[PDB]
DNA sequence: TTGAGGCATTAACATTTGTTAACGACGATA
DNA sequence: TATCGTCGTTAACAAATGTTAATGCCTCAA
């Protein structure tokens, strides 16, 4: 919050101009790989990619302020062909292409460090999700995704802890756990509203015993307490 | 490598010399989280997780030279809770404490960028890998870490692709997919001795149709063509 | 009001994977 | 030479997941 807004007025000083995607429209995509160092400011973005089959996969979610690379910061290559689709109703991006990039820290190393962190923040949170979602098949990969929605994008109701965002249908959940067929997913957040997990109520999902999701995703639990600790702390 | 020597020059000259592990032992491990930032130099080491009910979980495999860390650079706090093994029969480690790390790097910044560099390496191999391994189940994971192990420790062999790894069991194969049991990867593997993908010679593993795993992990194919030419153009 | 499309739910069937046990090969020990 | 433990293989069964289709609820357009 503090070291990304002191983040942000180095970018503008420098000329970068803050540029405002809307709703469904990509940053960069994977079909035309160009080197970017993304600073999400404020917005809501998810990182995909489409196999040839065209089956889709969300790898995860990005709450500005964050850091997303999508190429090497010295050979200046495509660290990998993915989507950043804007899922929020309005986004603001400061984007900077990757040869600047390694001139604007050099300068300043308090922000170098900003841009370290977060990648850090970025590696410890993919190990954890890997953990996983390989332990328990799929029920701890829907299990594990929304432990991650209720911390970041929940707020405490009289009815549980209600997960702020639109669309979230039964096919995005699967993308983001790797099930194809939406019939699959809701077959098993059925068996999470029997076992009184959580609850369909106003298009939107609350989540009434926490601590189920933390037994199928320990790792994940434990990410939010070393990274995101203010996060934490709002359920805990 | 080159940017991996100049590095080890520079820790020899600020006073950091080499320890030597053996096989078996535990650079750093998950219940004395101590926040070190380990320069495998030498060896082949593997990052796990043993879960609250015993389950071994093999996040990957490092091969120096490479950069792990267990701690924020900034902050000082842990990164997550993992276990770093030594499998080889030796490994020549570097280790620094995370303080004086902030200083080394703050004088020269052709090695900042160089850590940098392994850290995005780290990035988009989990993302690959973790996009890899949800899609076709186990399965597939089992086929995208055979891709991993030919690429690193594959050679060209009258029978294919030797996996010079010593040491891999049925065991090990499903710790590194989330598989539990060595039946459910002896299962796997005895159908891809069927379809004539691998064969079992002299307790190693033989690849002889690499073109089967790349459909099956085709993000971490790309993810060694955009991060590792050089390992990657030794099978094309 | 009627009718089209998308989403959620459930059903059923097929395939895969979880789980435990038995068999046999191999090494190592005394 | 006999005996013990480790590992791979296969089998059998239960459980989970992949896949398809049918149904009902809801929105929207005319």
């Amino acid at each position: 919050n503090a070291q990304a807004e002191e983040f942000k007025k180095y970018l503008e000083t420098n000329g970068i101009k803050p540029k405002q995607f809307h709703k469904k429209e990509l940053i960069f995509n994977q079909w035309d790989p160009q080197e970017y160092c993304i600073f999400l400011y404020d917005g809501i973005t998810k990182l995909t990619s489409i196999s040839e089959n065209g089956t889709i996969m969300n790898l995860q979610y990005y709450k500005g302020a964050f850091v997303i690379m999508s190429g090497f910061i010295d050979t200046e290559t495509s660290v990998g062909y993915y989507n950043l689709e804007v899922i929020s109703e309005q986004a603001t991006v400061y984007v900077i292409k990757i040869n600047e990039l390694k001139e604007l820290l050099s300068k300043n190393l308090t922000h170098f460090f900003y841009v370290f962190q977060t990648l850090q923040k970025q590696v410890s949170y993919s190990l954890a999700k890997f953990n996983d979602f390989s332990i328990n098949g799929k029920l701890g990969s829907i299990c594990g995704q929304l432990l991650i929605l209720t911390y970041v994008y929940g707020k405490e109701t009289p009815d549980g802890i209600k997960i702020t965002l639109d669309n979230l249908t039964m096919q995005e959940l699967g993308y983001s756990s790797g099930i194809a067929h939406s019939s699959a997913v809701s077959r098993i957040i059925s068996k999470l509203k029997q076992e009184k997990v959580i609850v369909y109520k106003n298009s939107c999902f609350y989540v009434q015993n926490l601590d189920y999701l933390k037994r199928y995703a320990p790792k994940l639990d434990e990410w939010f307490y070393l990274a995101c600790p203010a996060t934490w702390g709002k359920l805990n």
